[PDB]
């Protein structure tokens, strides 16, 4: 029984600038007797203030005075006085926020966990009731939600170097000492582990630390590539449900706090298309609500084609905002989601805090030209005609849902799905394989997630979005004298061969402060093709344009 | 066919300081030629800038310059100049926010609607893309969600005095002109109505306006009592679902934006117990999440008794926060909810932004005394023993769910449910009626809502909360050296004969900055007994203690 577990210290291992390294730092800053503070801190030993703290017996605020008091007499015996504007509260405040996640370490904990390793945190921590306690609280969710366990001293009532806590850890890990690795910055904290037969690593500089793990675990950890952003596990999400209308209920997934951000996916997808942006943006400081749009998934998908014109669709969201209590929301859409977002900007500005589109441009309708005409004047939009006749297009998509999704979600350098002559050919897939190979963009499981969803209600509803060309052309002509003068971002994908980035080139005529973003080497499925830069671009524009 | 509909102007009828009354006000403020501004505004008539605005042809920001331009030459012909620091943007900004809901008018629209009247708003409004557009956007949800319809000019493409919009209204109202009353502040806006045969009222001072309606409708509207806060319609709520654990999913209802506020109900209730506080608090500036607590309703209710000790229950919420992306939340509980909130404060401060209890005090456990002992030393807690033996208590409650809820939810001056000798008597209801009369606190329907919920999973789970006295006593003794030093409010109910307000009198010993609130003339069911003062007390403490 060799390794299958990985346990991490917090202060000094997963989170850096470690507090204790300020403990001292300060002394120096203030010409204090070397270590004075650090004695006060450890004063009493097992039966001292700081242990009681770490055990949960008392709380951070309860402890501040006991520390200061200890400090008093650490300096009385050292025949000295403290400064007269001296503050234990300030020190720890600065220190506790000063401290940020150690990124490579976390990334290595991911890497291991990605490969079957049960991961946990073991840390000597306290019950934080400081007026400013949230900052730490914030950091803990960011961490903990990447581990099997988080074991805190003040939570379990035992401390770290006391044996019984390691016993507690093993118990939690469902494991035996030789199956487990444990990293820490204090040597005293290491020894007990070993005595039971644990692999241990003294963490000093972080990346020799990694070397040791790397070796003893037999897994590239250092210098491992940049990894995809955090995905979502549907079963561990908050699912929301709003019946927006007698027989239309809309489903969404919700994570985060702050300014509401609404993500609207394109043809044939699900809220899952945003799996990479949800934790990212939530993390960046927002409340994300990722819709199943009408017709998809756990939202309702009513048969009638009218039920899917832009105008109807738009009111429904406005209701969605209504029934949730939201006066505004930032709207980011992709593919079809793109155009809808655009029409929320043009018809309900008071409701749209800011607006954002991946790939899908804004084209104002040509009030002379019919749109069934307009599409015909363009080889690549030939597929949209194929989609008009109710039923034809559905049988082909529904026929094999794996084949179908597998044939769509593929990256630029990867295709087995082409664009035109689609009506002559008489199939979207007329000339593609029955068992198409996995794209670099999707696991097998991910594809099956989609297969579940679309077993519910098929493509009738989704394919309906293409069946209101006429009505939407008309609706759209109402807005022909307007302009978008609210925060608005147009993200273009180099190699999306349908939402081509030239199509967007005049958009600044009707949107004069339009900010932009552009993804090199990116096919149509933006959010799973180039998730990280997608996240990078979006968070930055939110922060600059959507906060205040 | 006499009246059954009621239609309201916005500016000057449902919302006061009407904008146009600033239009002029300003002129005076700045020694401008009387009405100069008001001409510029109406300049062009039907074919002018302001109509296009009102029709949706263009937008507020699009219009600002056209107005200023018009203003230029209204003053050129008046042989005059404007000031050199002159701003149409500022004026309307101040004006648009200056304007608040006309309360009595809205209240009268409620009153009528409460009595079978289809209510709507008809208003000449614009597409707001001002940098500061939310303020108005905010006001509109507050209003609109109390009406059958909101009909906006720029939304329908027709304007108010043009006939075709009235036709549009009738159509929407499913009504004929003589069945409808229409209030407005402009006479021109009145006339078309009448020509089709509509009852009309020129709104000047608001309460002669009311007199007219009062009479022509034959319904007390003026001087009508203070009305209960807005309730929730379950079907028009956002329902959320978090599986917090393999087979425990927690349900909640969510409304609002801002700092998260978590409401936790007491024995045997539902998130519906907060029906009066949800819109109120949401409205006050918060994101409310009202739980079905474990054991109730659409949350999971697993059989085992352990599954309901405070410690288990607490982690589950902490998870709930986790899986929703919330670092903190304000916790307000009632009855059992009260105690749980308290233990969230004592065991997870980093997570509790602030803490609040209705009725339920904080008592620290007596580490010498057993609690099964402790309860016995008190006539009134005799019922808790009745609840210990699994099954006995459930058959009696489940036997008749109407009888049961109807027998509980009753106000102080109202009872048919007593407290003690409950074991000897051998029933909670041993001596109450089979068809108990409706309390002033509940409609019949409301009772049935509860009956639905509890048909799902009965009282096993809820009654379990009383079956971990021992375990919780133990858990609780861990916190005996701690204190609550976070924002914390103890709301006491005069006439709650079990959560008596003396029981809370030493709480300041362990909570030294505890703020308080106190409800005269209030039984145990605080939130439906005294909703308005409940809302008043809570919002004020949130604003002062929970914002920053
Ligand atoms: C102004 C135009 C570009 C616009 O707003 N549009 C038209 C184009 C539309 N998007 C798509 O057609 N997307 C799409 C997605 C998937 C496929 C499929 F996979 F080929 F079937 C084909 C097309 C989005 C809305
Ligand atoms: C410290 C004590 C007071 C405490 O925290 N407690 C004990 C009392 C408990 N609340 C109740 O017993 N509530 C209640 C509610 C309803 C009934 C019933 F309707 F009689 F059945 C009876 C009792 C709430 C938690
Ligand atoms: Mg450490
Ligand atoms: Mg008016």
């Amino acid at each position: 029984m060799t390794l299958r577990a990985a346990v991490f210290d917090l202060d000094g291992v997963l989170a850096l600038p470690a507090v204790f390294g300020v403990l001292g730092r300060t002394e120096e800053a203030l010409a204090l007797p070397r270590g004075l503070l650090n004695d006060a801190f450890q004063k009493g030993g097992p039966e001292g203030a700081t242990t009681r703290l770490m055990k949960g017996e008392i709380t951070l605020s309860q402890w501040i005075p006991l520390m200061e008091e200890n400090c008093r007499k650490c300096s009385e015996t050292a025949k000295v006085c403290l400064p007269k504007n001296f503050s234990i509260k300030e020190i720890f405040d600065k220190a506790i926020s000063a401290r940020k996640i150690n990124r490579p370490m976390l990334q290595a904990a991911l890497m291991l966990r990605k490969k079957g390793f049960t991961t946990a945190i073991l840390t000597n921590t306290w019950l934080d009731d400081r007026a400013e306690r949230d900052g730490l609280a914030q950091l803990m969710c960011e961490l903990k939600m990447h581990f099997d366990f988080l074991i805190e001293s003040c939570q379990v009532g035992m401390v770290k170097p006391e044996p019984q806590i390691y016993k507690f850890l093993l118990d939690t890990l469902k494991a035996s000492p030789s199956e487990v690795v444990f990293l820490d910055d204090i040597g005293a904290n290491l020894k007990p582990a070993r005595d039971l037969g644990m692999v241990t690593i003294l963490v000093q500089d972080t990346d020799t630390a990694l070397k040791e793990l790397e070796k003893v675990t037999g897994i590239q950890l250092l210098n491992t590539p940049a990894p995809l952003p955090t995905s979502c596990n549907p079963s561990d999400m908050s699912h929301g449900y709003v019946t927006v209308k007698p027989r239309v209920r809309l489903h969404f997934v919700e994570l985060g706090s702050g300014p509401a951000v609404c993500l609207c996916h394109g043809f044939p997808e699900s809220w899952y298309s945003w799996r990479y942006q949800i934790p990212a943006l939530a993390q960046a400081g927002y409340r994300v609500l990722a819709m199943d749009m009408k017709g998809y998934g756990e939202s309702s998908a009513p048969p009638e084609i009218e039920e899917y014109c832009m105008e109807v669709l738009c009111k429904e969201m406005v209701t969605f905002l209504d029934k949730l209590g939201l006066s505004q929301a930032v709207f980011i859409g992709h593919d079809w989601g793109g155009m809808l977002v655009w029409y929320m900007a043009l018809f309900y500005p008071e409701r749209v805090r800011a607006v954002a589109s991946l790939n899908t441009p804004f084209i104002p309708a040509n009030p002379n030209m019919s749109p069934l005409e307009s599409i015909k004047a363009n080889p690549v939009f030939d597929y949209q005609l194929y989609f008009q006749e109710p039923g034809v297009a559905e049988a082909e998509l529904e026929q094999n849902l794996s084949r179908t999704f597998k044939s769509l979600f593929r990256a630029s350098d990867e295709s087995v799905l082409s664009m035109h002559k689609v009506c002559e050919a008489g199939g979207l897939f007329v000339n593609s394989p029955e068992e198409p190979s996995l794209s670099r963009m999707v696991t097998e499981e991910e594809i099956q997630f989609y297969v579940q969803q679309f077993k519910k209600s098929g493509f009738r509803g989704p394919l309906n979005w293409y069946r209101n060309m006429e009505r939407n052309w008309k609706w759209a002509c109402k807005s022909l004298g307007r302009k978008i003068l609210i925060p608005a971002l147009m993200v273009t994908a180099e190699k999306d061969f349908v939402l081509v980035p030239q199509m967007s080139q005049h958009m600044e005529d009707w949107i004069p402060h339009l900010k932009r973003g552009h993804i090199e080497d990116c096919g149509h499925w933006t959010q799973m093709d180039k998730p990280t830069e997608v996240n990078q671009i979006l968070i930055k524009w939110l922060d600059s344009d959507a906060r205040n």
